[PDB]
């Protein structure tokens, strides 16, 4: 067998709640974002996919949520790598902002093509500024990274470790979970289902729904976007 | 590289500490307190500034949630881990899942210290496939289900090879490395750090909650032996709080 | 401190011997190829740079050099580890072919393109053809890899196991060795040294002679362009 | 097909096995008889159709070296590899460096044979810091230098725990594993697959340059007890 793949996005984090834009700021869950990760654990026992081993991005809210799914799927045993290619889209100067402040001042059409350009990223931040990441330890050996990102950077910089590294699981038949974040997961998607460009830039995946994928021989999903383990749940929009 | 610096942290308060049940390998989870104990664990690691850049733990629950919230209260969440059988508890025979009270009544004070302690003679074995029996655990699946039951000679053997294959050339490269696990695994590394004897490290007790950084050499032996708790009171006190 | 990297171009092989564009086909050493890998171990050792780890790709010309080189070095025991990043750049659809054909084939100007652009590639080889790769099973989790590649696109997949695992072991202090390509070392050269897209594609790396770079905290050269060791 | 294939090689002569002396841990290098065991060892490998996916050899070169010279005659050249000192050939103490005669000599008949055949009773310890001491490489540096003498015993032991924490994962996902090695490592393996009594392993005879194939269940038992050669004819000579 081609082992399971599961995918899971993590839930509410402190600065979902205050409505601003987070890429690599390193925030916590809210109590309801700590909830919904204990109950992505349920789902996953309660579908019989429990993983051989676990991958997250570097940032806490991926990686907590991991810990408290695996803890009520009772498999906190099993071993864990982390990856800064897993980690949400660097949303640049926007870091900090909020959103519903930005969308106003710059308008709708500038607001959506930050958020959802495929090829354009935001401006750069400012190197060593409040919410930059660039003198970090965790990416000292990157440069201190990127100073801003695009869905197409997220895609060229993620695809590299899903390809070297956990393909390698599935290919042995391990189940495989990966904790991550709304741009990556929609990069990993991107590549399973073989999406263009524009198609991508559409896609939403829910908050705390396991999505399941089933691969064939050649890594090519059996089912084209997978399956979400609670539909109705996934399916609020 | 200089030797790494080498930070050991036993868990807090588990669910069957409060019951006062024997648990061994059963993988029972945290009191609110174990687990208020662990953040406290993590705050200190970040106030001495010991961060560390890999963590070890047991596959055991107690451990690994005491791990994950101390990196968190240190913010070092996302740091490298591994973990091993080796690093687990003592397996408590046939002891696990009963009352230390109880068991204490019926077999006499000597009998009871014997087991609780003993470093060659190990408790009674458990019954394959009995309720607090993890023989037939996946987990354990590569090592024929594992011991069903052990001695701190026994934990001493299983413990040490995977320290030095695995966990001293992390320290060899200058890494600060924490192992979050258990009494008796503890133990019996300090046994080997400070080249303590059988009869010495019986009488040893190593605090739950505050970590315990040994400096070592190039050859891994201990600059201070004993190593250096960072919290010296509450050490102490801690020490004498066990059970 | 940080640790030494030695650089390591493989010597002479078959195709090599008679003008043939290899790319990713998995040639093998000349007896003069070995015998210079033999000789690269002996300057490591004369050096007293004995790596802690070695870095190969997954091509037998640099694998059997870095064995002959560690061997002479006594340094045979080290773990290592083999990456398809570290590979000779694809030449697509050049494989196989000598120049003479190639300019047939292609023409005097595409020729030229294709030997000095950064950011031009080689046509595609064709699937299941005799000198293509992508049914090899070694490249079976990237989807039997691309089928061709210029300059550009060797940088683009080489760094990211430059920084993602390499970096880590220069950082707490291990000598390390890379045993590769001209192609891949070039694009490690670049990023050490910073060098533009214009100027990297002439730069010239030996075969067979160790390539010592000394880095800083930041992982930036101590010596622009490194020290070759030797006579 | 689930559990993995093991396929074992013994090195063949070594330059010290022509001058008749004791070797144990000393690194020494391989006779041009023996480079050629270890290519034939190769295509004997391929023609079974027993591609590894990875390999296992010890610290010494002269395993190393086989492995090297195999896996270039098989086509895997490419494959992963590990290394460990607990695939050591037996360390011989102050025999090492060694013959028969001034072994005799400075320690007399009456145990040459017991430290020959006892599983049990090791040879001298040699002399740290000596001539064919290893207590000062680097390579043993995490484990103190190393022991200064083994008995067979002592090699079963600090084996198994390899066997079990490293080598049985890559099986139990599936891969053909290959392991290169030394007479009294492998000797203590195949008395663990074989379940060999103390006695009986004593007199068990591993060919050089002949690779020997293990199938196993779940359970890590094998389906044929001894396992299979790839050259039967060929077992003992």
């Amino acid at each position: 067998n081609t082992g399971s793949l599961v995918l899971l996005r993590h839930g509410e984090s402190d600065w979902n709640a205050l409505n601003l834009f987070t890429g690599w700021v390193d925030v916590g869950l809210t109590d309801k974002g700590q909830a919904e990760a204990v109950r992505s654990g349920e789902l996953i026992a309660e579908h019989d996919l429990l993983p051989d081993v676990l991958y997250t991005s570097l940032l806490r809210r991926a990686i907590t949520t991991a810990h408290l799914a695996l803890d009520s799927a009772d498999r906190l045993w099993i071993p864990v790598r982390r990856s800064w290619r897993l980690n949400e889209r660097h949303y640049g100067a926007l870091q900090g902002l909020d959103k519903a402040e930005t969308k106003a001042r710059y308008g709708e059409e500038q607001f959506m093509a930050w958020r959802r350009s495929y090829d354009t990223p935001p401006p750069p931040i400012e190197r060593g500024s409040q919410f930059s990441q660039d003198a970090d330890p965790r990416y000292a050996d990157i440069g201190g990274g990127p100073l801003t990102e695009c869905l197409a950077d997220v895609v060229a910089r993620f695809l590299p470790y899903f390809t070297d590294v956990i393909v390698g699981d599935l290919r042995v038949g391990k189940t495989v979970l990966i904790v991550a974040h709304g741009n990556s997961l929609r990069a990993l998607v991107k590549h399973l289902d073989q999406m263009s460009d524009d198609e991508i830039v559409g896609l939403n995946i829910p908050t705390g729904i396991p999505l399941r994928y089933d691969l064939d021989s050649a890594m090519r999903p059996l089912v084209r976007g997978g399956t979400y383990l609670d539909p109705e749940a996934a399916a609020a929009g």
